[PDB]
Parts: C-alpha cells; structure tokens; sequence
C-alpha cells in the first residue's frame, strides 16, 4: 500500500486512479506512481522515467484519455509553473512541455476544468506575476513573498499554447485550496482560502462564452472551507467532501450539489469520525467517490499533523 501524504494528485479514467507526489511528516518519490484498482481494491507501484517532476505538494493535474497532464505545484525550492503529461496507455516516460504563450505564474493549489481540447486553470497561491486578472499578495509571506490570483488560463492541447480569455461577470476573488468540477460547459469552483477567510460560494464559468456565474442555492448551504474536494458524479451532480473552515476544523460532511435543481443535500456515509483536507477525490464509472490521503487534523501544526493513506468510499 502507498505511504501516507497530503497535497499528493491523484487521477482516474474511472477504473484505476493514478496517484502521484505530495508530502509526509519530506516529499514522497518523484519516480514513483501508485495506481489503484478501483474495482478490486488493489495498489500497484511503478517507477517511471524521462523528465520526471521535482517532488511536490499542491500540484495541479488531470487525466484524458489515459494522459495524464501535470501543471504547477511546490517543491524543495518554491512554486513552479512546468507543465509535464505522462501517457499511461513498458516503463512510462515523463514529458516536460515547453509551452508556447504566456504562461500562468508559479503556483500551486489551484483548480482545472477539462472541455474539449483545453485546459482551463484557475486561482493558485505563488509568486507576483503583466497577465488578465488580480493577484493579492498574502501579507504573512514578508516576514519570496506570494499571494492569491484569479487567473483563468488556457493550455490548448492541439498546439501547448498558454492564452487567457477576456470573461465577463463577476469572477469569484483571488483564492487557493478550492476545488474545481466540470460537467457539460460549466466549470463550477467551490470555496477555498483568500486573506484571512475560508470561503462558502460556489460559482460556474461558462466554458463556450467565458462568462462567470455565481450560484445562490436556496436553503441549507456547506459552511466555508479549503482543501476539500469538489467531484462530478453524474451529468447532474458534485460531490463535496471534508475540508477546513475559517476556525481551523478539520471537516467530515459530505454534500451532493444538484446542478439542475441548484440545492445542496447533505450525504450520510460512515465516516463521520474521518475529517479530511488535502485528500484528493476520483469517481469511478459505478458512480462512487474514491477518497484517498489527506489531513485527519490541521496539518498548519505539522509536528502533530496525522496524515493517511486510508481509500475512503462514497456510494453516491
Ligand atoms: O490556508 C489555506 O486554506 C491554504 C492556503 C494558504 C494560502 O492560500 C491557501
């Protein structure tokens, strides 16, 4: 079984999840990638080659067609903004891209939506950027300082060309830590860290018009949170997992936010006892949520911090 971490990435093609990097209380091997058979509950450990990432925590990746695709992320020296992909359809071999265009600024705890041939990054924490958006520097990095954005990037994959949209509406603020679905055109982000708030609104950018919408659920909301995760589990539903309020609590919930209804339902599972934050979160084609790693309490305090390795299981 895979060593225990949190800020570690982890992808799926809804049958084995590929997971990668993160940290323990010292980074996890860059060469190694752990791939987990969502149908028999078994792990496999490969070591891979080529231009293989540094280690790092918060970093930001996806998987197409079995490609997985890897953008930011901290290591032993800072933020970074490198792009690698790794075909995982013989021993894998990284590939850094050189892209072409502007790139985002080094970062890392951001989200990625997926539509079509693009790429589409927002939000982060790094350095100052110049580039389409805000940044607001974090005042406690002073005393390489950094801060939050709201930059929306493209990476077209038809030609690994960085662009920026022009949107129109109100973009969510500069943040880090929320969490990102996409189903159908919509690119839904939820909460995440900005100044010193752990935010509750949900918002969609509008894929085809670069259009951002915010969503006003009626009734009972989620409290505010960071390093939840946000998954889409049906062309109808997310599914919102654990996390870590303003007040510093380590959150267990679990949430189904119907799209076409536009309403939250709180979900009961067996793992009330199980907060997590940084974990990741992957759907499986049977409709089920696999959880994997993560913070049981705050890992600010990382002499205590109790990372797991636990695979959780949502049947949503
Ligand atoms: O404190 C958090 O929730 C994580 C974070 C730190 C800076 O930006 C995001």
């Amino acid at each position: 079984c895979p060593a225990e971490r949190s800020g570690h990435v982890a992808v799926s093609d809804g049958r084995h999840m590929f997971v990668w990097g993160g940290y323990k209380s010292f980074y996890l091997p860059r060469e190694e990638l752990w791939i987990y058979n969502m149908e028999t509950g078994r792990w496999k450990k490969i070591n891979t080659e080529g231009d293989v990432p540094p280690s790092m925590s918060g970093s930001c990746a996806v998987c197409v067609d079995r490609v997985l695709y890897l953008f930011g992320g901290h290591h032993s020296r800072g933020n970074t903004n490198k792009f690698y992909m790794l075909d995982s359809r013989r021993v894998l071999q990284w590939e850094r891209i050189d892209c072409q265009g502007i790139p985002p600024s080094s970062k890392d705890k951001l989200g990625v939506w997926v539509y079509k041939n693009k790429l589409i990054f927002f939000g982060g924490y790094g350095y100052l950027p110049k580039v389409l958006g805000t940044f607001e520097f974090d005042e406690t990095s002073f005393w390489h300082p950094r801060g939050w954005n709201d930059h929306v990037h493209i990476l077209d994959t038809e030609t690994f060309t960085w662009s920026q949209p022009i949107t129109t509406g109100k973009a969510p603020s500069p943040r880090a830590a929320h969490a990102c679905a996409t189903v159908g055109n919509r690119g839904f982000v939820f909460g995440g860290r900005y100044r010193d708030a752990r935010m509750n609104d949900l918002h969609y950018l509008n894929l085809d018009t670069w259009e951002w919408n915010e969503l006003i659920p009626q009734g009972i909301c989620p409290v505010g949170r960071s390093w939840h995760s946000l998954t889409p589990v049906s062309s109808d539903h997310l599914f919102l997992f654990g996390g870590f309020t303003t007040d510093k609590q380590p959150l267990s919930d679990a949430w189904t936010y119907c799209i076409s209804k536009n309403e939250w339902i709180q979900f009961n599972h067996p793992y009330t006892e199980k907060p997590r934050l940084w974990h990741t979160a992957c759907a499986s084609d049977e409709g089920e949520v696999i959880v994997f790693g993560g913070c049981a309490n705050n890992l600010l305090v990382h002499h205590r911090a109790a990372h797991s390795n636990e695979i959780l299981i949502f049947s949503v």
